[PDB]
């Protein structure tokens, strides 16, 4: 180990070579014999430095004298071998295991290189570096290990970062043409954390063409399936940064313009691979108001086709594909539901007609879901009741971190599928279709279910509803819902 004292004399030391080089560099342009020593020296210290991260207690060193300053000049330096040794730097002093051991230490340098705008400064660095160069390439994965550790720690800077010039360098780098690649991987994942419950970000997006970025990318696994692991993902990445988008409603107009719904519609059609992210997308296209149009749309170029045959069974791949049963189920109810919502007119009409042909056998598959679920519902209130039971009988006050138990066991139980699928019977029943009400009722009275029972799973349904937007939203919803009872 070494010292306080030994290290701030190391640091002195870098000012000292950083000091001395941009001076020689300055004054001697032409010549590189007459500074280049002074880089060897400043390339060494900056590497020796390294060993600082290892004592993030003494962190307050670095910016008291003036080392995270010159630093982030450093990245701006007119050679690459001086830029990269200090991302390596900056790297090392930024990894999050280390960052976690003294709070003083990692909080002083964040705000530092905050400050400093790190992030459009490694982002200059960046635009200059060349791929085809292996130590280069390393230097683009290195600085993108930064943002991530810098994200993991302080999320609110991610804003700032990617508009600071760090999206957009992304997008033109996802879209580059060049052969796949661990750095394209890399930025995919970069990418998506960087949406990650970001509005801010995911405008930044939209007003960059980023959406035609992401369908691009995407579709180049339409119909064939992706080589590797690891460019498998990829594919990943994007639809998971794709989806996130889609969380906010200005995005849903262009990703209709970027012709994304033929996109994940083919990608259904297809069944590779893709298949099971495309149906999430799909999902989230369509959700709320914001969908309407997208829903329009769907049914305009067949969508109703691809669809009902996925409600009607399940995918035998389920064993080997990663996406189970109950999250496909849950998908599908969840897009029918989003098109019982906002389908009007002609597309409406189609959309019921599935519900009769032919006997109404889609009216079946929705009641045996129904039941299935339900059932599953049923056993984990029952097993929720015991245990309170047993609380009391044990002493144990029951509260909201115990509620917050309880509500994940009804999660995982199935209860949103469910709550579709009866918001779905609900307007299916509320289409003046005699045939269609007829056989729930049918169903649903013989059997051990009642009407009763759904209505109530509608009341839940409306009063936790619209739990993502605003005051008046939540009333006007909750209200057309309860309104569905009325005839039923």
């Amino acid at each position: 180990m070494l010292d306080e004292s030994s290290v701030k004399k190391m640091i002195l030391t870098f000012e000292k070579r950083s000091y001395k080089n941009q001076e020689l560099r300055i004054k001697f342009p032409d010549n590189p014999e007459k500074f280049m020593e002074s880089e060897l020296d400043l390339n060494d210290i900056i590497q020796e430095m390294h060993v600082v991260a290892t004592m993030p207690d003494l962190y307050h060193l670095l910016v008291e004298l003036n080392a995270v300053q010159s630093l982030l000049g450093l990245l701006g330096h007119d050679n690459t071998d001086v830029s990269i040794a200090v991302v390596d730097l900056l790297q090392e002093l930024t990894d999050i295991d280390t960052l976690h051991e003294s709070e003083e230490g990692a909080e002083v340098l964040i705000d530092a290189l905050v400050d400093g705008q790190v992030v459009a400064l490694l982002v200059q660095n960046l635009e200059r570096l060349d791929e085809s160069v292996k130590e280069e390439a390393d230097g683009v994965h290195n600085t993108l290990a930064i943002v991530e550790n810098m994200a993991e720690f302080r999320p609110e800077m991610c804003t700032e970062g990617a508009q600071q010039g760090l999206l957009q360098w992304l997008l033109k780098r996802l879209k580059a043409k060049m052969p796949f690649d661990a750095n394209k991987l890399y930025c995919s994942e970069v990418l998506a954390i960087l949406l990650q419950d970001n509005d801010e970000n995911r405008e930044l997006l939209g007003e960059l063409d980023g959406i035609d970025v992401l369908l691009q990318q995407l579709s180049v696994f339409k119909r064939h399936n992706p080589s590797t692991a690891e460019e498998q993902e990829m594919m990943e990445n994007l639809f998971d940064s794709l989806c996130s988008c889609l969380m906010l409603s200005s995005n849903r107009e262009r990703f209709l313009k970027g012709e994304g719904l033929q996109l994940m519609n083919l990608m259904l059609r297809e069944k590779k691979i893709s298949r099971s992210s495309a149906l999430k997308v799909l999902d989230h296209a369509m959700i709320g108001p914001e969908g309407t149009d997208n829903c329009h749309k769907f049914v305009d170029i067949l969508g109703l086709r691809t669809i009902f045959p996925l409600f009607m069974k399940s995918p035998r791949k389920i064993k080997k594909v990663g996406t189970t049963e109950k999250e496909h189920e849950e998908h599908v109810c969840s897009i029918l539901a989003s098109l019982l919502r906002n389908l009007r007119g002609q597309q409406r009409t189609r959309l019921l007609n599935k519900f009769t042909e032919n006997d109404s056998e889609k009216v079946d598959r929705l009641m045996e879901l129904h039941f299935k679920y339900l059932g599953a519902m049923q056993v984990a209130d029952k097993k929720i009741e015991g245990e309170k039971h047993d609380m009391v009988r044990r002493g144990e006050i029951i509260d909201n971190d115990t509620e917050e138990e309880f509500y994940l066991r009804r999660l995982d139980a199935g209860l949103f599928v469910l709550q579709h699928i009866c918001y779905i019977m609900a307007e299916i029943c509320n289409a003046n279709v005699p045939q269609i009400r007829q056989r729930v009722h049918q169903i649903l009275n013989m059997r051990g279910s009642s009407i009763k029972i759904v209505r109530h799973i509608i009341k839940e349904y409306a009063e936790n509803i619209g739990d993502g937007r605003s005051p008046e939203f939540r009333e006007n919803e909750q209200k057309r819902i309860l309104g569905l009872l009325e005839n039923f």
